């Protein structure tokens, strides 16, 4: 299991937690030097448990699917909360079984559905470590509308940071001050799948992408990624969703 305590957290400890998270994910092979995530895994070994502690010491345990890094649900004291979707439901059979009651949230865990339930797109929700602290706080006591917002912050300050060096860096800059995400961040978040597929399709194609991937950069200018020599591939992305899942 991996743990992170917001109390006494600085950019450095966060970096270590995200490194720990990355190393918690299994993989047998690397593609162009980046860990390729497993196609599938059997039983309880498919889920990673994250223990998160807010500033006051309260905690929630989050269950993450190790083949994609998707959050499936979490535990607050004695109530387990799971997304309203098949995979999440499958996940309820191996984790948080000793919970007194299990609640199914009224939405599945994809950005589109979470942004609807939250009432705002993630362009306008501030993220950072202070926000993570709030997120944890908000999940300790049920409120489907509040949880949507908190989960959008949680998914990004953990899963998305794990997948992209850039996003981990964005969060370290927001260690004592929240700030809405840059469009580069949103763009990356949205391309993890495409990039993952294209970096794999370049393996028997001299490192050249079958189809170019379009992102928005630091400045907000539209850019095209056609090949693995790009910074995004050489230095940004840290995990690859196996094509068997796309
Ligand atoms: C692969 O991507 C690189 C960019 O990392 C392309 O780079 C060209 O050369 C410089 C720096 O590498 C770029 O800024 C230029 O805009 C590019 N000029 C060209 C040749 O178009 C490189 O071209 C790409 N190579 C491919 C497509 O195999
Ligand atoms: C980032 N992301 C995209 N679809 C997702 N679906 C679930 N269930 N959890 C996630 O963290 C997620």
């Amino acid at each position: 299991d991996v743990s992170f305590r917001l109390s006494g957290a600085d950019p450095s400890s966060y970096g270590m937690f995200i490194k720990d998270l990355r190393n918690a994910l299994p993989h047998t092979e690397k593609v162009y030097n980046i860990p390729l995530l497993l196609p599938s895994v059997s039983g309880a070994g498919r889920y990673l448990l994250m223990h998160l502690f807010n500033y006051d010491g309260n905690t929630i345990t989050v269950a993450v699917d190790v083949t994609n890094v998707y959050i499936m649900g979490y535990l607050a004291l004695t109530t387990s909360y799971f997304f309203n979707e098949p995979a999440a439901d499958l996940a309820s059979q191996y984790v948080f079984r000793s919970a007194r009651r299990k609640i199914t949230l009224p939405y599945s865990g994809n950005y589109e559905r979470l942004q609807i339930a939250a009432g705002k797109p993630r362009e306008k929700i501030p993220i950072g470590l202070p926000a993570l602290d709030t997120a944890i706080s908000t999940l300790l006591h049920y409120d489907s509308t509040a949880a949507a917002g908190a989960l959008l912050v949680l998914i990004q300050t953990t899963a998305e940071a794990a997948r992209f060096k850039y996003i981990e860096q964005q969060i370290q800059e927001r260690a004592y001050r929240d700030e809405v995400p840059s469009s580069a961040t949103i763009s990356l978040e949205n391309s993890w799948s495409g990039l993952s597929k294209q970096i794999q399709l370049a393996q028997g194609n001299n490192g050249v992408f079958r189809t170019p991937t379009v992102l928005v950069d630091s400045k907000g200018n539209r850019v095209q990624i056609t090949n693995v020599t790009s910074n995004v591939v050489t230095s940004n992305i840290q995990l690859l969703l196996n094509t068997k899942n796309i």
